[PDB]
């Protein structure tokens, strides 16, 4: 019907698949752009059975992108770090088509316009800033989503629930606060804000009050959930900083990110600005899965661990 048509790049991705599923769940005609050689064949079949329109192609096919843009209203990019500046190909097609009502670049993490990080990670978020600056310069309608930490991703990374070990690694003192959200909710909320007038040309942050915690508190709550105590092993901050300077790339990127998220506490080190929009306050019919509900999920049916591409 009146539902905006949504085109998602990187839809077969770790977070992208949740945006595809949320888009379809909300009744939006959904287009998924994917490479001809992608191994996500079974996932594509699932998308297809859910109503998605699969489009195979490369980002280098400018004409194809333009003709595709002319058929949709909203464009969301969930591309990975190595493809951040490749989004300029998406933006060029958007500019040529001229009918796009909203573009969401691949941010979905920290709010890069108000935080800085160590060189390895700073270089990456600067690329995301470059995309943002280009969007504004071209007057393209946008929404910048700061989804903070992907919950399943980091519960797996921090607690290694699938590991029967008696020790757990803590980064820094472990007292830095961070916010983490369930991937499925990040996906649904993202589709929602992409058509919400309240999010037009604004920064949207996912910071539900029920999802703020520290490494130490997360460990304590997990210990209570499973009835086991862990020996906490700390990795000194000065130690983490040194590694980012000596280790080769991309090996030093994960370390820099851990410092930003769990030592500097970048997702919780600022207060909201006047024009910021905190997503959990937008829809009374929805709510973000809480940390306690997440831990229960890991007790009953834990999702597999993942590792971002660098
Ligand atoms: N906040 C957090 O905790 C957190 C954690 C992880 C990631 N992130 C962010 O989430 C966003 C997406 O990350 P992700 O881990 O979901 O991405 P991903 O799964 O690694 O990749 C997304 C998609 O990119 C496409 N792709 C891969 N290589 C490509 C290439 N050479 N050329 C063109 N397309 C290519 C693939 O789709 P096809 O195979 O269909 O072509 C892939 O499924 C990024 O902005 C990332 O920084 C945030």
């Amino acid at each position: 019907g009146m539902k905006s048509k949504i085109l998602i790049f990187g839809g077969t991705g770790y977070i992208g698949n949740h945006m595809v599923k949320g888009s379809l769940k909300l009744g939006h005609p959904t287009y998924v752009f994917t490479r001809p050689n992608s191994s996500k064949t079974t996932l594509l079949d699932e998308f297809q059975s859910l109503g998605a329109i699969i489009v195979k192609g490369e980002l280098d096919e400018h004409e194809k992108l333009v003709e595709l843009m002319k058929k949709v209203d909203v464009v969301i990019s969930a591309l990975a770090f190595p493809q951040i500046l490749d989004q300029f190909k998406i933006l060029e097609a958007i500019k040529v088509a001229g009918n796009i009502k909203r573009f969401l670049p691949s941010d979905f993490g920290v709010e890069e316009d108000r935080i800085n990080a160590l060189p390895p990670f700073e270089a990456l978020i600067e690329r995301k800033r470059m995309i943002r600056r280009a969007i504004e310069e071209a007057n393209i309608p946008y929404t910048y989503v700061s989804a903070n930490c992907f919950a399943s991703y980091f519960i797996n990374y921090l607690l290694r629930p699938y590991d029967p070990k008696d020790e757990i690694t803590v980064y820094g003192t472990g007292e830095a606060k961070f916010a983490m959200n369930y991937e499925q909710d990040i996906g649904l909320y993202t589709i929602k804000v992409a058509t919400d007038p309240r999010a037009l040309n604004r920064v949207v942050i996912y910071r539900p009050s029920t999802n703020i915690i520290t490494q130490l508190e997360l460990i304590s709550r997990w210990e209570k959930k499973i009835g086991k105590k862990f020996k906490k092993i700390h990795v000194p901050e000065e130690e983490i900083v040194a590694l980012t300077k000596e280790l080769p790339e991309p090996e030093n990127i994960p370390i820099a990110i851990l410092h930003c998220l769990f030592i500097d506490g970048a997702t919780m080190s600022y207060d909201f600005k006047e024009n910021d929009v905190e997503a959990s306050t937008l829809y009374p019919e929805l709510k973000f899965t809480t940390i306690d509900e997440l831990l229960d999920i890991f007790v009953h049916d834990p999702p597999p661990p993942a590792s971002a591409a660098f």
